[PDB]
């Protein structure tokens, strides 16, 4: 399995829709090796549900959990570990107003070498009980003989890109996680690393995150052959008055480098009303009618959600994907799965007459790229070949179909627990 992509494990759906699914605690267990040391990277934080999830075990090895909360939020996070003296804290710098530090990593050093698990979950129970999210869990990477020289470096150049992406965080704590990348072989990595950071970048350092990263691999690694874009998450920034200000513009411009139908992909009020969560599930689909009500365009754009080949139409996406199928959706020219949802403040947007990217948030994905492996192109998975989650050809809203905005109400008809959503 060169891919080593997986689906969380949702509660209540056939066994059989849970075969090849992981659930946190499947990746924490000793059977994935012996640990000695974690960071947890992510957005929102449940300490009490984390530290659970371990193996009894490990519960009491040392956890970096890094974050980026402020004021009163980050009080609230250090009463929530004060109790446990094996964790440490990592308040990442958030320099610029609505970034956030939104990747989702877990770095697991064992006895017996390191993994490197990136993925589209918060630290949570409800986003690991019925959600779709979606994992890529790297190679045990060995240590380097300790009398050897080596780079432990990939094709793909990911142990050199996830340093400088943990260097960016410019922190102490993850010195130390740099030092330890350091000492390990990466070289069996088969996928590319796109990252996110908060700044203002010029020039040469504009290729280096966000979309302009995306454009540069996919100029240099990918070869051209009417093939659509794909795009799907959970979450929609501001976009702009109109497509031409950044999505068709830049966006969409970077998604069809190669060496065009834009399909997007977000939950409909239908969608979530009759979840397996039901309304609730909304509150992880934080579109707001404020940033809504400004870019009415954006939703002719907008397709259902439907994952009858994993099982999943029931469980809201929380994972974020985006990818190049051809024409007919049999094959992809590359997949993404990643942290970053729709917006600029996870993809960048070009400022001062198109010289520099902007930047708000840490955000993280992998890219597959047929070339990694030899090919040219992925066959696509038509049953849950690269394992495309949901189904394919999207369909799009029908007439009556609203996208979900989390802060009207909704009170014409009841969910699947029998209840109404009146947020306030
Ligand atoms: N702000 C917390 C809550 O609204 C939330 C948190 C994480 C998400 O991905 C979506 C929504
Ligand atoms: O954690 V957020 O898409």
């Amino acid at each position: 399995n060169p891919f080593q992509f997986y689906l969380t494990r949702v509660s209540g759906v056939k066994p059989k829709y849970n075969s090849g699914a992981l659930h946190i605690k499947d990746i924490l267990s000793p059977l994935f090796g012996t640990l000695v040391s974690s960071a947890q990277f992510n957005y929102c934080f449940d300490v009490d549900w984390l530290v659970k999830q371990y193996p009894p075990e490990f519960r009491k090895k040392p956890i970096l959990l890094v974050h980026g909360d402020k004021r009163e939020a980050k009080a609230h996070l250090h009463a929530q570990a004060k109790p446990y003296e094996n964790i440490s804290l990592c308040q990442a710098k958030l320099d610029i107003a609505f970034g956030t530090h939104h990747t989702k990593m877990m770095l697991l050093l064992y006895e017996e070498g390191l993994r490197v698990v990136i993925h589209t979950s918060n630290l949570i129970h409800a986003d690991w009980h019925q959600k779709t999210q979606g994992i890529w869990l790297s190679p045990l990477y060995p240590r380097i003989a300790d009398g050897t020289h080596k780079s432990g470096e990939s094709p793909t150049h990911f142990k050199a890109n996830l340093i400088s992406y943990l260097t960016a965080y410019n922190a102490p704590s993850l010195k130390e996680w740099i030092d330890v990348i350091h000492k390990h072989d990466l070289s069996e990595t088969n996928v590319y690393l796109i990252g996110s950071t908060p700044g203002r970048f010029q020039g040469s350092q504009k290729d280096n995150w966000g979309h302009f990263r995306l454009k540069k691999l996919l100029k240099d690694h990918a070869s051209s052959m009417s093939w659509p874009v794909v795009g799907q998450f959970s979450s929609v920034g501001s976009l702009g008055a109109d497509e031409s200000k950044w999505l068709c513009s830049e966006f969409k411009e970077s998604m069809l480098t190669l060496g065009v139908p834009l399909y997007l992909i977000y939950p409909s009020v239908e969608n979530v009303r009759t979840s397996l969560e039901g309304y609730p599930a909304g509150g992880s689909l934080p579109y707001s009618i404020q940033t809504a009500e400004k870019q009415n365009w954006l939703h002719s754009y907008f397709h259902k959600w439907s994952a009858e080949t994993s099982g999943r139409s029931n469980a809201m996406p929380h994972i974020k994907t985006y990818m190049r199928p051809s024409p007919d959706f049999s094959k992809i020219a590359w997949f993404l799965v990643t942290s970053a949802n729709l917006s600029k403040a996870a993809w960048g947007a070009l400022e001062k007459n198109g010289t520099q990217l902007m930047i708000r948030s840490y955000e993280l994905g992998v890219l597959f790229l047929p070339s990694a492996l030899g090919l040219d192109s992925f066959k696509v998975k038509q049953k849950f070949t690269f394992p495309v989650p949901y189904d394919l050809p999207p369909e799009l809203y029908g007439s009556k179909d609203r996208p979900w905005i989390w802060n009207i109400p909704y009170v014409k008809a009841p969910d699947t627990h029998g209840n109404m959503w009146v947020p306030s």
